[PDB]
């Protein structure tokens, strides 16, 4: 008799229809298709909640319906329930280890409620079933570097790198080869295509790998001589192994024609490019810096002067507060000085530095006229006060009892 009360409810819809459809199961408890039907006007009526409560109770019925479970999951992200979407994607696992959008999702849950030792291990999981994302890559190198994991981060980059100088290889004596037997040589690509296929090595991937000899901070030297290698090999320059043997950083500038080896080489290979983009460059600066070659470094910033100067400003700043960090303010004035022609830059941001570099070059004059600047968009104590060691410094005491009181 119940599977006839249940009948008639289930054939029509009305308000009344589908809850007099709950109380008969309120009797004796658990029908699966009741829920599914209770959700389907849960979801029509446009009151979400009461819509995931029903279904993520129908999930408990058949624990077995994974694609269905994926569905109470995702609802419960988006109503911004975590803990529910984080265990129904974990039943979906557990039903299926290799659902890829399950385990991604849930794992980025997983990241956002800050378990990275679950998080990490979750990614890792997605790196292992396709290699060659680009997307599961970025996100797989983050966390490590989140999670104080910069080393693993790296030999993560390196690994696509080497991969694509294998495949660059057997491309190579591919068609070293076809000319051989044989018009043109065809090379079978299927075959390539499928033997060596890891992601592609490009600026934007280098540039990642930069970033990260910063995060380090460490053996900054060996940061460096990577850069170029793979650099050069983009390029197609990694003919040139006698680059790798010299301290100067001397490619990548003029400075490579006083080269002794680089002479002899014809002039197929002189033509190619020897420069590096911006974000780089400015990186090798900054790494540079960071073993105190001042030389070297200033000659990677020194790029920043053949840039279109309102395309990169924000360099000229990095690179500007990086040499004040590392206490050298006579270079430092020299990179903030411009970015006071465009307004948007005058503010204590600028302002403040510049004025502490002059003032730390015993020029306390023209120093003065910065913290005034800096004074008027921000009422702060600490660089007013600086402001008083500066009037002391170039005035001395006469006249200058009156001033510092007044401030």
């Amino acid at each position: 008799l119940l599977s006839q009360a249940n009948e008639a409810f289930v054939r029509n819809d009305l308000q009344v229809a589908e809850r007099l459809f709950n109380e008969v199961i309120k009797k004796d408890a658990r029908n699966f298709a009741a829920y599914e039907t209770l959700g389907d006007i849960y979801q029509l009526q446009g009151r979400l909640n009461d819509c995931c409560n029903s279904w993520f109770l129908a999930a408990h019925l058949n624990a077995s319906d994974w694609e269905f479970w994926k569905i109470v999951a995702i609802l419960s992200a988006d109503l911004d329930h975590v803990r529910q979407a984080i265990y129904c994607f974990s039943r979906v696992i557990s039903l299926n280890p290799m659902e890829w959008e399950s385990i991604y999702r849930r794992s980025m849950l997983y990241k956002k409620t800050g378990q990275l030792a679950r998080a990490l291990d979750g990614f890792q999981r997605l790196y292992m079933y396709n290699p060659y994302d680009a997307n599961i890559l970025r996100e797989l190198a983050i966390l490590y570097v989140d999670y104080d994991r910069i080393e693993d981060s790296i030999e993560l980059y390196m690994k696509v790198f080497n991969a694509n100088v294998e495949r660059r290889e057997a491309i190579l004596a591919a068609l070293e080869n076809a000319l051989d037997s044989s018009m043109f040589p065809d090379i079978n690509w299927k075959k390539i295509d499928a033997k060596y296929k890891c992601i592609p090595f490009d600026w934007s991937s280098l540039n990642i790998l930069a970033e990260l000899f910063l995060k380090l901070a460490v053996s900054e030297v060996d940061g460096i001589k990577t850069i170029k290698k793979c650099a050069r090999w983009i390029q197609r320059r990694e003919s040139q192994t006698f680059w790798d043997h010299v301290p100067d950083d001397s490619e990548f500038d003029n400075r490579r024609f006083k080269n002794s080896t680089f002479d002899s080489l014809l002039a197929a290979e002189k033509e190619k490019s020897y420069n590096i983009p911006i974000d780089i460059r400015v990186r090798l600066g900054l790494l540079r810096l960071n073993t105190d070659n001042l030389v070297e470094a200033l000659n990677h910033f020194q790029c920043l002067y053949d840039e279109t100067f309102s395309d990169v400003a924000d360099l000229y700043f990095e690179a500007a507060t990086a040499l004040t960090r590392a206490e050298k303010y006579k270079e430092a004035i020299d990179f903030f000085t411009p970015l006071l022609s465009l307004e948007e830059w005058r503010t204590t941001d600028v302002f403040k530095p510049l004025a502490r570099c002059y003032k730390e070059i015993e020029s306390y004059e023209t120093a003065k006229e910065f913290y005034e600047l800096a004074i008027k968009s921000e009422p702060d104590d600490l660089d007013i006060r600086v402001s008083l060691a500066e009037v002391y410094y170039r005035l001395n005491d006469p006249e200058t009892f009156k001033h510092m009181l007044v401030d």
